[PDB]
């Protein structure tokens, strides 16, 4: 199952951001995640990284060759961060094969119960999910996973780990401003005066050809002045309740979203749900997805696709997006996926 190992002994590069676990980050560290490294001869320094943009200068300029591992403790945001600080550096192509490690402390932590769910631990939440990971970093296996490689209508190309997000669960990660989960209380709100939203959505199923028409190149995608190949599909419907690309199985540490298997080399999953859905038929398959349930509804409103590139544009003005769970606005997006492109902890 593993495809590669730390050393034992090591030594491990921990960033941590203390306003993590409503500011309990640190003294969760020093409970359950310091004493379990002692036992497993992993050695490690603290750097703590709380202000925008400081963890990714940090791993920006990081000496890589010091560490076997960074492993990153807050929530998804932050191994965003340190991703994207990797792949903007000139040594990129090393840089990028640190194996890295997701530590969940705040809220998003979908990177971290994904892993726990391919390890094959139960769904488990708060301290238990954050002893499961730190257990998976001591048992030291290593995995490749995808990256996802995105471009906006301004011109910005980033790096995402996890997910992009737009409409409905968009608007949700931004309406949320609370500790506790906010997630199931703003989609409760959010569903009051349920809006759809104008887009156009394409993307390219794992169908893809022999052949095809600064960081890695994406050979799958035109410029977004430029209509998609001919050989995308183009979703007819222009209103949706939303769109979502996922890398991983989970959206969060409850929202097992994607229960049909683990992601092949290269390829994430589409799921978008057309206009036309009842509020209480989102709100049984948002319910659902807790246990994996959700595509047993067999809903016609919900979709399911296999993709390794798509293009989203709204569609009046900007649009609203979450990448791994931050804000992100723009005109439009469009990205592929690169396989098995950094190593993290998993068993
Ligand atoms: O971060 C968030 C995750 C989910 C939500 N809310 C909802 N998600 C869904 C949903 C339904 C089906 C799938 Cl495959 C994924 C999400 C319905 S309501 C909001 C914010």
């Amino acid at each position: 199952m593993g495809s590669g190992v730390l050393p034992r002994p090591c030594r491990v590069l921990v960033l941590l951001n203390p306003r993590g676990g409503k500011g309990k980050a640190l003294q969760l560290f020093r409970s359950h995640v310091q004493p379990l490294l002692a036992e497993a001869e992993i050695s490690f320094t603290l750097m703590l990284t709380e202000r925008r943009n400081h963890a990714r200068e940090l791993v920006r300029s990081e000496e890589l060759g010091r560490w076997d591992a960074l492993v990153v403790m807050s929530g998804d945001g932050l191994m965003h961060e340190v991703v994207n600080g990797l792949m903007e550096r000139p040594d990129w192509e090393t840089a990028i094969q640190k194996p890295l490690c997701s530590l969940p402390a705040g809220s998003g932590n979908a990177l971290a119960a994904s892993l726990n769910h391919y390890a094959g631990y139960e769904q488990v939440t708060n301290e238990d999910l954050l002893t499961n990971c730190t257990l998976l970093l001591c048992r030291r296996l290593l995995s490749p996973m995808n990256l996802l490689s995105l471009h906006t209508a301004s011109g910005l190309r980033l790096f995402s780990v996890l997910s992009l997000a737009w409409g409905f669960i968009a608007d949700v990660d931004l309406e949320s401003e609370k500790y506790r989960m906010r997630f199931t209380l703003g989609t409760f709100l959010r569903l009051a005066a349920l809006r759809t939203y104008r887009g156009r959505l394409a993307y390219l199923p794992v169908g893809r050809v022999g052949s095809k028409t600064q960081g890695p190149v994406d050979a799958h995608l035109v410029p977004l002045e430029e209509p998609v190949p001919s050989h995308w599909t183009v979703v007819p419907d222009e209103d949706f309740v939303l769109v979502l690309a996922l890398l991983h199985s989970h959206l969060g540490s409850e929202m097992f979203a994607a229960p049909m298997g683990r992601c092949a080399a290269g390829v994430m999953h589409l799921f978008y749900v057309r206009a036309g859905v009842s509020r209480a038929m989102l709100l049984r398959l948002f319910l659902a997805m807790e246990k994996g349930r959700h595509m047993e509804y067999e809903c016609p409103y919900l979709v399911y696709v296999p993709v390794v590139a798509f293009r989203l544009e709204p569609k009046d003005g900007k649009g609203v997006f979450a990448v791994d769970g931050e804000l992100m606005v723009s005109e439009a997006v469009q990205g592929q996926v690169h396989p098995n492109y950094f190593w993290m902890v998993s068993g």
